[PDB]
């Protein structure tokens, strides 16, 4: 519960550090950081993705969703309307208002509160899922919309597009949005970078945990579970802190604030909620260890699939036959660091 090697881990790069993304990966997981599952960076005080945001009134969110959530006892499930587009300025307009914005508070653990007493109520509207991207075109370093790691051999060798995992998705907060516990698809790393407005706070179980998550959620969600080898997949579970305390989940909590980014490593379990209007961006990556994980990772059976075959053949062309056989049964040591890593020691 306690033990730091499982805690989440900050990180503040210089500017020459940061210029190179998978470099800079592999340094905090030679520092333990994939351990918590979750990893704050701040980047260089002068770094800036976007001149400013005044100019983005008119962006157009699609699809945005009503997110209703039901039950009690520190569980509940979230559930999904799709409402007609709106524009940003309508989207602030709604999160700014009296009806849905952020609650008085005078520390984390009192919003904290409020959320977990308040979530059935009042339900907000997420900009969630909007495909694009707010960086300008010129930015080098960091740039979500083209992170240059082997998750592209996804587009460049087997030609597939998937939104959100190879592309940039924006998510447009309120206060009260959430997103649900959940490992990423096929177990990929995610980058999480908040552009501005109010924090995004964050709940994180160490991969080395997730498997009493799921076994908790099974025993919870028994009618789940019978219907879908993987129900978390679909990102409608909510449980909160003083259940997973309460059935000996460690867990560690961190707060996201403006011009900060978010990493989640493979099979990071993570939940979390808005503190009020604001807008992220985010996609998946890869390093050399996430092939292991995409190998074993179990799918949602009941409705992202990502072939291995082209990443077995290059990065492991010797164990590529008894793979394809069903023999390979290498077992994950979710404390061990990348590959790319041994540099630092
Ligand atoms: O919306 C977020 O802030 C957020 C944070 C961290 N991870 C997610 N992920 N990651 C993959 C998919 C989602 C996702 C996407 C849409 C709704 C949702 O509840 C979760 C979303
Ligand atoms: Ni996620
Ligand atoms: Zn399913």
């Amino acid at each position: 519960t306690l033990n730091p090697s499982a805690r989440i881990m900050t990180f503040y790069p210089t500017m020459e550090e940061f210029r190179n993304f998978s470099r800079y990966i592999a340094y905090i997981e030679s520092q333990g950081a994939h351990r918590a599952g979750l990893a704050k960076v701040v980047p260089p005080k002068e770094w800036k993705p976007r001149a400013s945001y005044d100019d983005i009134d008119d962006l157009v969110i699609p699809a945005p969703i009503q997110q209703l959530v039901t039950g009690q006892s520190g569980l509940f499930t979230q559930y999904n309307i799709q409402k007609k587009a709106m524009t940003v300025r309508e989207f602030r307009k709604i999160a700014n208002s009296d009806k849905y914005c952020t609650p008085r508070y005078s520390e984390f653990e009192e919003l904290e509160r409020k959320y977990w007493k308040n979530l059935t109520f009042n339900p907000p509207i997420y900009g969630a899922d909007v495909n694009g991207t707010l960086y300008e075109k010129h930015v080098d370093e960091w740039n979500i919309g083209r992170l240059r790691t082997i998750l592209d051999l996804v587009e460049k060798e087997s030609g597939i597009t998937i939104e959100g995992v190879n592309t940039p998705y924006l998510y447009f907060g309120m206060w009260k949005t959430s997103f649900a516990w959940h490992t990423e698809d096929m177990d990929l790393y995610s980058i999480n970078y908040l552009h501005f407005g109010e924090p995004k706070s964050w709940y994180s179980v160490p991969p080395e945990h997730g498997k009493r998550l799921e076994r908790l959620a099974k025993g919870f969600f028994p009618g789940s579970a019978q219907s879908c080898e993987a129900f978390l997949r679909h990102k409608m579970t909510l449980i909160s802190p003083l259940m997973l305390k309460k059935y000996g989940i460690p867990f560690d909590k961190v707060t996201q604030e403006a011009g900060e980014f978010m990493i989640t490593f493979p099979y990071g379990y993570h939940a979390g909620f808005n503190h009020g209007f604001n807008c992220a961006e985010s996609t998946n990556f890869a390093t050399r260890r996430w092939i292991e994980y995409g190998k074993q990772a179990v799918l949602c059976s009941c409705r992202v699939k990502i072939s291995m075959d082209v990443f077995v053949r290059k990065f492991q062309p010797e164990r590529y036959k008894l793979w394809k056989a069903g023999k390979d049964n290498t077992v994950i040591d979710h404390t061990l660091p990348t590959p790319e890593a041994a540099e630092f020691l």
